[PDB]
């Protein structure tokens, strides 16, 4: 038979601050069941080179299929919010994910294995209660990019990604949050190489 | 529907007029090999989805070497350009499109009979050639889109994807034209789904 080899090194598990999604010059529109908590929402868990490139839509006859997590769906309503417009249920953001970045490592886990894995990577790394303990909360105030960053490697011991994008008064805020697990998705490891994270020497995490 | 390969649905077999490369607001160089034919030259043969989707870099440890089609570089000096800045021998664009799309495909053809497939499409597809014989030349005057798929899909039994960008003036041109081919790479079919051509009706075919 023919072996195939692993498409991707490691995996980014990214996470997003909702107050930074909503604030910008594009429109955004809270899930069909309301303004989702004041916390950091799943984005996604994205297979990666070390060289910086990724694979992406890995396999076409692969499609994403609800039935097969929804023991995961309440958590998934939870923790992984949709904030595109118009307002949605979240089943076109996952789906998306799945298609995009899940079938990619198709290899080590299913589709249920997949969500779960997102699902339990977010419980482990709360990311507002970190922040919060180091007294960086998201109120608007400004906040070194390297505050954010040690306060994180602190509290988890690996050294975080930060992206940064910008509000409508033109600020550089802190978006999304990067977080490395090797390849075989059992533990995390330090990134091998970082994506260009556009941010200032301060930023500010504004409040949602 | 029918399927004839396991992680993706077809492949866009994809080809540039230079004239239409050159003339825009960004910069353009001939190739090291000299100004190339005033014909079309090969962009890539890419691997894409029924649902408008298309995997890429599916194999980082999969580098583009130079050695795997030796016997097929005249052929690609003379038929597969590269039209960007500085002047390049072509290496760094047949590179990018091996390590983007034709890895998403090694499972189907490894470099060799990537290259020599892509080479092996534009013999059997002279697109000049058709395109002139139905009174359509690359004279610089306006053309009608139709006028343009029509005679295409009358020679070639299926009608092609077109894609316009747009030169100097604004207008829109005649820049690529996409042809569909089953996922085995060894027969024409009618496109699934076709590129975004943001072509307006008449559609301007420069002089190169
Ligand atoms: N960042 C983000 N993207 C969302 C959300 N809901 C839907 N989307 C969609 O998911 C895509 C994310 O692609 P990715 O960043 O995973 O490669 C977006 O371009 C958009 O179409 C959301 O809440 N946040
Ligand atoms: N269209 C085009 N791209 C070229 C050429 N030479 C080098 N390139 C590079 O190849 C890339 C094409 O990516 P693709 O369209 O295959 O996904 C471009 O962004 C550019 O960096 C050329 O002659 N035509």
């Amino acid at each position: 038979y023919v072996e195939f080899a692993q498409d991707f090194d490691f995996f980014y598990f990214v996470q997003q601050w909702p107050g930074s999604y909503c604030d910008t010059k594009q429109s955004c529109c809270y899930p069909k069941t309301g303004k989702p908590a004041s916390d950091f929402g799943i984005h996604g868990l994205w297979p990666n080179n070390n060289d910086g490139s990724y694979p992406s839509n890995c396999d076409s006859n692969s499609p994403y299929d609800q039935s097969q997590v929804s023991d995961l769906i309440s958590r998934m309503q939870q923790n992984w919010p949709t904030l595109a417009c118009p307002s949605g249920t979240g089943s076109a953001f996952w789906s998306h994910e799945w298609e995009k970045h899940g079938t990619c490592a198709e290899n080590v886990f299913d589709q249920h294995g997949y969500f779960k894995k997102a699902l339990d990577l977010k419980n482990q790394i709360n990311l507002l209660e970190i922040l919060q303990g180091a007294g960086i909360h998201p109120d608007g105030g400004f906040y070194s990019l390297n505050s954010i960053k040690n306060a994180i490697r602190s509290a988890i011991g690996y050294a975080p990604g930060i992206e940064c994008n910008v509000d409508e008064s033109g600020n550089s805020q802190l978006y999304q949050i990067y977080i490395c697990v090797d390849g075989s998705g059992s533990n995390l490891i330090e990134c091998p190489i970082f994506p260009r994270g556009k941010c200032g020497s301060s930023i500010e995490f504004p409040t949602f």
